[PDB]
């Protein structure tokens, strides 16, 4: 079933319920996921109206871009040319600059395929917007099916050579309450290396480091508390995790990550090379979610994309997008029950 | 009464009905006027869904900008520096460039004041959008009252020196049908001068012309056919009217223009110095409105703004907007019925 209603300020809330009774909802404000519930329990973090997003935190669940992450000094090189993008974080360009895509009302159309329902959001980034050559015609399709798979498919075409590397900023919290730390969740992640940050400004350090056998090694499932309790320099620098993890094996076919809590698991699939993880290291900020004051470590992201810092570490990849070339990206979050035995206590 | 409904593609339709039974409707798609009707008759042109506007014509009733009109070669000088804006009509920049603010979904909030209802639309034009320095936080407030006054109030603030001169692109047609020419309407317009076009490119010619005692003199009410039948080269150039008229006296209190058809009349008030009039000179195009094929001369606009062409004719005024300065503009369309 499909339902639509005003969500505030002119945005709409599109709610889907699949045959299993699982419901998920999106808004055209930032082509964003707002909620995902199983049996009355929220699996992700979200607000109750559009204004909350604009007044509390505009990132949760959003589509962010055109480039996700930080670009040192907002400088990129496009076809031998240097371009400076909007710098909204000191001299850095963070998540595409100020008042970026996550803050706009996208147009959308809904396609009912029966076992699957797709919600295709569209937006055009005009040439020069925030310093980005364009125009860029973008589309983000969120779909949910009877198999409990929530899929995100990105498509884009530019009139000019530009850069493109968007992501989805959902935050999970299997506790269903932001005031409950995710340190009690089990995490499995197929990555042997990570990208350290230089310092508090959070630009990349310049090197790639092997994390096998460290408190950041999750190849084999472990509780998130292991990472949170770590005094490794990188953990201490950010007060949790806030780093790109390089996947060891690529392909949409492979389960790259799995987040578990008791009988529920979220599996992550993608065709991208890295997973940027941020564990809501907000300290005592306490942003209110459903009237619950969010705790430090009260959420975790799995931002699939080309790793940030390729400007400094070419080995990370290339986010350039050629004029007329079609960009595509696919990320999938699938929900399961009783995938494994996870009975722990915090 | 207020009624909000889905208008297509995620856009909304906000319909206001005053104490008089008059209904006016807007959409956040382009902070635009969709309909205006009395006793079941449409007074303006408009479509029945968001898709139509995107597929047929995106300008009708829209807020256009940041700069309304044509900019020769897309060139503007800002603080002594040349800036090239998006070019969407040949080398010209027309109505802010491609995929401009009229094709965006604006956020909005409705404020019910009883005798008056306001709908505030907001949009941020990012720095660099279509070549324009910014960012520019813009708001357009459309309001409707019990006195049948439809008012447009624009506000804007830019983080950097830029240019700004938006306008409302409603097309009136008192016949209430697109297949019927407005040649039968009477027009009065308090302007003794106009800005001639250079040629078919429609860029300004460079001069300011006195129109007193010509087919374009509407200082005294006259029928549109007059103009339409004129042999003035400027009329023949565009096959109608497609020009900036310079108001003789400025100020919001003065009725600057009046469009009449029988018992019905629309009065125009504004704090702007010029009124750009375009008479839908589309020829055989035949765009469909409510299933009715539009005819050449099937509509007429009153775009109040600073006249286009100031890039070449400085006397027309100046559209710059300095960082931190607050831009304001007001335009009112008043509906009257003879009794
Ligand atoms: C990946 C994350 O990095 C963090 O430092 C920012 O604060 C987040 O909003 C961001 O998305
Ligand atoms: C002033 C007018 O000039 C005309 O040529 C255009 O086609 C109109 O849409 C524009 O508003
Ligand atoms: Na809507």
């Amino acid at each position: 079933s499909i339902k639509i209603r005003d969500f505030g300020l002119g945005s709409d809330l599109i709610s889907l319920t699949n045959k299993a009774g699982v419901t998920i909802s999106f808004t055209n404000l930032g082509a964003r996921i707002v909620d995902w519930q199983k049996d009355g329990k929220h699996l992700i973090l979200g607000f109750d109206s559009a204004k909350e997003y604009l007044e509390k935190d505009a990132y949760p669940g959003a589509t962010v871009g055109p480039t996700a992450g930080r670009i040192k000094d907002g400088l990129v090189k496009i076809s031998g040319k240097d371009y400076i993008l909007n710098q909204n974080e000191g001299p850095q360009t963070l998540h595409g600059g100020e008042e970026s895509i996550h803050t706009k009302l996208w147009t959308y159309e809904v396609t009912d395929l029966g076992a699957e329902v797709q919600v295709k959001f569209s937006l055009v980034s005009n040439d020069g917007t925030n310093g980005y050559p364009g125009k860029i015609e973008m589309s983000v399709t969120h779909s949910f099916d009877d198999d409990n798979k929530w899929k995100i498919h990105y498509e884009a075409i530019s009139d000019k050579d530009t850069v493109f590397n968007p992501t989805g900023h959902v935050y999970f919290n299997l506790n269903g309450d932001a005031s409950e730390s995710v340190e009690n969740h089990g995490l499995r992640l197929a990555a042997s290396r990570f990208v350290p940050l230089k310092d508090q400004t959070e630009i990349v350090r310049g090197d790639i480091v092997d994390i096998k056998n460290t408190d950041l090694d999750f190849r084999q499932e472990k509780q998130l508390s292991n990472a949170f309790n770590s005094n490794m320099e990188q953990v201490q620098l950010v007060k949790g995790i806030d780093h790109p993890f390089l996947l060891d094996q690529l392909g949409l076919d492979k389960e790259q990550a799995r987040l578990t809590l008791d009988d529920t698991s979220i599996s992550v699939f993608t065709d991208q090379p890295s997973i940027v993880i941020f564990t809501a290291n907000f300290g005592d900020l306490g942003t209110l979610y459903h009237e619950k004051k969010q705790v430090h470590h009260g959420g975790i992201t799995f931002e699939c994309q080309v790793s940030p810092g390729s400007e400094q570490i070419p080995e990370l990849g290339d986010i350039s997008l050629k004029a007329g070339e079609k960009y595509q990206a696919t990320t999938i979050y699938s929900l399961h029950t009783k995938l494994e035995h996870h009975h722990h206590h915090h």
